[PDB]
């Protein structure tokens, strides 16, 4: 025991809809700026390769950035808290998997995270 917040990232399945592939990349906003992410694949071992990009750059753990991967079930989880509105920018998580995109584009910036935070947390 010690990543309590590896904790708060830990989402269920959830949006099922329409996927072709196992690998979901599930998002959920709240208003306090709290990214919710976490992804999955039905093969796990040399299979999907998730691009962490942010600005286009690519980016590994940290103050502001956490993320791990789960191994038993294929969950990748990552929690995004926020440091700055300067430092906060485009996030771009784009699983690269077969013939499928897991793509998710998440901008936080200035003004711009409060209008889509309160359509999701009104």
């Amino acid at each position: 025991e010690e990543e309590m917040k590896r904790l708060l990232a830990l989402s269920q399945e959830h949006k099922f809809p329409t996927v072709p592939t196992k690998s979901e990349l599930a998002v959920e906003i709240l208003e306090k700026g709290q990214v919710r992410f976490w992804m999955q694949a039905e093969k796990l071992s040399s299979n999907a390769k998730v691009s962490y990009i942010f600005n286009e750059k690519e980016i590994f753990e940290g103050p502001k950035y956490k993320m791990h991967i789960d191994r038993n079930t294929g969950i990748i989880e990552m929690f995004m808290e926020k440091l700055q509105d300067e430092d906060e920018g485009t996030y771009t998580f784009q699983i690269q998997d077969g013939k499928a995109t897991g793509h998710s584009t998440l901008v936080l910036i200035g003004d711009v995270y409060k209008k889509l935070q309160k359509e999701a947390e009104f």
